[PDB]
This record gives C-alpha cells, sequence and structure tokens, in this order.
C-alpha cells in the first residue's frame, strides 16, 4: 500500500516500479502533493522528478537505498516547477547524472530552480532525439508540446502498462487545470492528447497531483481542456 518513509509516501505501481510521494505547504493551497516514479532496470535505479525540497529528495534518495539498495544511474525531470525540479541540488551532491527539456534548463534560473546537467531534444513528432537520452532503458520520453507549461514533457516505461503525464494531466474528477500563468491556453487541449496517442497502450496514468488514474484521465483532462 502506502509506505510511509518520513515525510514522504512511496507505492508499488509494478514490479520494478514505485511512485514516491511529497508534500508542500502551499499558503493557499493546503498541503500538496507531487508524484514522481522510481523504476528499476536490472542494477541500476532511474528516477522521474524530484521532490519538492533538496531534503526531501535526499530522503528519497535514503528509501532507494533501504528498499532497493543499487544505484541511482540518472534522474529525469518533467518542468521547470518546484514540484517536480525542487530537489535537483540534492541529485548533484549525490553525484546523479540529470536530464530535462533543454527548454527547462533555458528556464530553471528564472523559475527559481537550479538546472539539469545534460539537456534532450526533440524530434518534431515529439520524440526525444536518442542521442539527447542515452541509457535510458525503458524510460521512453515524450513531449507532447507546450500545455502545463511550455517546456512539459512525460514519460512511458517500457515493459510495463505505465506512463506519466506529469503536471500535464489531471484525474478523471478534477475541476480546473489549475494555475495557468505559465500554460499555453492556444494548445493545451492538442498536447493533452498527443500524451494520449504518444502512450496508447498504457492503461496507468500516473500524474502528479493525483493518484494513478485510468486512460479517462487523459480522456477527461483533453475533453476539460477542449473548453478553453
Ligand atoms: C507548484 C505547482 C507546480 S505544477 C503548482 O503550481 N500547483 C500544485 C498543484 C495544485 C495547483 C494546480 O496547478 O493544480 C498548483
Ligand atoms: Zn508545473
Ligand atoms: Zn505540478
Amino acid at each position: 500500500g502506502d509506505q510511509r518513509f518520513g515525510d514522504l509516501v512511496f507505492r508499488q505501481l509494478a514490479p520494478n516500479v514505485w511512485q514516491h510521494t511529497s508534500y508542500l505547504d502551499m499558503p493557499g493551497f493546503g498541503a500538496v502533493a507531487s508524484n514522481g516514479l522510481i523504476v528499476r532496470d536490472g542494477g541500476r535505479v532511474l528516477v522521474v522528478d524530484t521532490a519538492w525540497t533538496d531534503d526531501q529528495t535526499a530522503q528519497i534518495l535514503n528509501w532507494i537505498k533501504q528498499e532497493i539498495n543499487l544505484p541511482v544511474a540518472l534522474a529525469v525531470v518533467t518542468h521547470a516547477h518546484q514540484d517536480k525540479m525542487g530537489g535537483m541540488d540534492a541529485l548533484h551532491a549525490a553525484g546523479i547524472a540529470t536530464y530535462a527539456n533543454a527548454l527547462s534548463n533555458q528556464l530553471a534560473p528564472q523559475e527559481g530552480m537550479v538546472a539539469a546537467q545534460h539537456s534532450l531534444t526533440f524530434a518534431a513528432n515529439g520524440w526525444v532525439e536518442p542521442a539527447t537520452a542515452p541509457n535510458f532503458g525503458p524510460l521512453k520520453v515524450f513531449y507532447p508540446g507546450p500545455g502545463h507549461t511550455s517546456d512539459n514533457i512525460t514519460v512511458g516505461i517500457d515493459g510495463t502498462d505505465i506512463a506519466f503525464g506529469g503536471c500535464l494531466i489531471k484525474d478523471s474528477k478534477a475541476k480546473s487545470l489549475g494555475n495557468l500563468g505559465d500554460a499555453d491556453t492556444e494548445h493545451y487541449a492538442a498536447s493533452a492528447r498527443a500524451f494520449g496517442a504518444a502512450f496508447p497502450k498504457a492503461s496507468m496514468i500516473v500524474m502528479s497531483h493525483s493518484a494513478p488514474d485510468s486512460r479517462a484521465a487523459i480522456t477527461h483532462t483533453a475533453r476539460m481542456a477542449d473548453k478553453l
């Protein structure tokens, strides 16, 4: 179930996949959960998204050491907001190679984040240029277009039914898309549908701010984004 480890929560989603959850008090919204992923690929571990803070991200690494006990080969972060990139310095202090969309790295300083060490770039069709994501194993990285932010990226896990929409996708019963100050209102709806079409076999949709949901999360998020 939900394994409490300090102030974080870990949930196993598949034999080699876990969801990490961390919380930040956001004045006005309560204590906001943010989810990322941990994937074991043979003898190494891959991380998708930091926690909100360096201290929480160090706790993710401590949980990995206790429950998996294999080296963390790399982390990929899915856009330049605090819930996804707030713990970059903890990854760097641990010697972990970090990757983000080139545009996320460009935006990181003005968003108050530390950039990742390596920049991903994407083909016209949205799939990562393979030379920019070396040794990613089962992680399949896709840029669906601007939506929640201009830089948001998404990740499928080969060998599982899981795809990660990050903060682009909301659950089946969300009422709004949240803060939209950085959003691309013209393109959001198409980007959400593009994520669904890039991972057509994924039946478990993991996202930043809700528990894992069915593909109705994608259709509902798209159906909601159609209106704007
Ligand atoms: C700090 C994050 C970066 S995505 C944020 O802005 N949030 C957290 C989730 C609830 C609100 C929403 O957008 O749904 C606002
Ligand atoms: Zn965000
Ligand atoms: Zn978010």
